[PDB]
RNA sequence: AACGGGGCGCCGCGGCCUCUAGUGUACCGGUUGUCCGGCAGGGCACUGCCGGGCAGCCACGCCGUGGGGGAUAACCGCUGAA
């Protein structure tokens, strides 16, 4: 269905400063720096209008299709992410499951490392993006935490998806007459804010 | 069973001749029948035949022959509205 004024609203929180830049002929640039520090995000190519009004980020179209229309719903979503993620922060809890190999999890430095798992004396190496924290508590938890959802969701994403093997490593899920197969991995529990 | 680690091949490709093998009517030796009077040396038997064999060529011999980056396919996920 066709659109001709659609308009969205989002409420700018205490102590959250938003930075609205136009870098293009549709191009934008959004900073928001608050207590826990700097966000910065591009929204490319987009028929949203991004402007300020008096503590509120203005989002609005004209002219609209269900295409267009829908990104004022998604950039909605976008905006209050990173306002919650310089006000509380952002915490993703994995937990370590293993059936007879345990699965030794360290940090060092900058790098995230799986020892044993499924037995295997390859080693998994993990690159940790800037302004994303990473620990290891007790043997079975990791969280990520950080002020970037999409950056602490994605590599969170990344730590799950390299305990899981492709191909013809692949193990079966199931056991033998439908038991629990060899299922051994970290996956991503949930989701939290530091504060 | 697997990942990961170490070692080597086969097929193909590109070179090389130190080794081994082949050839080697350059060369050296042995020997048959006959002719040059005999010895010596030699012609011919289409290198007469037999053995060895430098160089050159050559393989049946030796040498080299990889990982990475990007955007991606089938697809797997993050965030995420309508
Ligand atoms: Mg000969
Ligand atoms: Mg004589
Ligand atoms: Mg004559
Ligand atoms: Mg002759």
């Amino acid at each position: 269905m066709h659109v001709v004024y659609a308009v969205e609203e989002v409420p700018i929180p205490d102590g959250v400063k938003v930075a609205i830049e136009k870098t293009g002929p549709f191009d934008y640039v959004v900073k928001v720096k608050g207590p826990l520090g700097e966000l910065v995000k591009e929204f490319k190519n987009t028929p949203v209008i991004m402007s300020l009004s008096d503590g509120k980020v203005v989002l609005e179209v004209l002219n609209a299709k269900k295409r267009e229309y829908a990104l004022l719903g998604t950039y909605k979503g976008i905006l209050k992410n990173m306002f919650l993620g310089v006000t509380k922060g952002w915490r993703y809890k994995l937990k370590v499951i293993y059936t007879h190999f345990p699965m030794l999890v360290k940090v060092q430095g900058n790098q995230l490392t799986i020892e044993n798992f499924l037995g295997r004396k390859s080693k998994i190496v993990l690159e940790i993006p800037k302004g994303v924290k990473v620990e290891v508590k007790g043997k079975e938890d990791i969280v990520v935490e950080g002020i970037d959802r999409e950056l602490v969701s994605q590599f969170a994403a990344a730590i799950q998806a390299a305990t899981e093997l492709r191909g013809e490593e692949k193990p079966s899920p199931h056991g033998r007459e439908g038991g629990l197969g060899v299922v051994d991995g970290i996956y991503v529990v949930g989701y939290e804010h530091v504060k």
